[PDB]
């Protein structure tokens, strides 16, 4: 599967990911320091038997931005695919939804993209 390990996005954010044989993604967001106050849980799913036609491996995961120290009242989902080979990558599009009032629901969800590599 090649997914398990530490991944870094284009801005250097760090994600520790374990790909279970059953399709589970588990792990954490860590800060550059790895301090407890900036650690958040991630959970998701991936295709544990991808196509053998050189297609990437579809996946997704979520981080809710609460831990025992901080709560931003928001959550991000990343949707994408893992691409193996010499320079393995996870190419994703993300949505960041913040909890809002109904009046402010229109501005609840930011969109962007993250590309993850096994090197900083």
């Amino acid at each position: 599967a090649g997914i398990t390990g530490t991944w870094y996005n284009q801005l250097g954010s760090t994600f520790i990911v374990t790909a279970g044989a059953d399709g589970a993604l588990t792990g954490t967001y860590e800060s550059a320091v790895g301090n407890a106050e900036s650690r958040y849980v991630l959970t998701g799913r991936y295709d544990s038997a991808p196509a053998t036609d050189g297609s990437g491996t579809a996946l997704g995961w979520t981080v809710a931005w609460k831990n025992n120290y901080r709560n931003a009242h928001s959550a991000t989902t990343w949707s994408g695919q893992y691409v193996g080979g010499a320079e393995a990558r996870i190419n994703t599009q993300w949505l960041l939804t913040s909890g809002t009032t109904e009046a402010n629901a229109w501005k609840s969800t930011l969109v962007g993209h993250d590309t993850f590599t096994k090197v900083k």
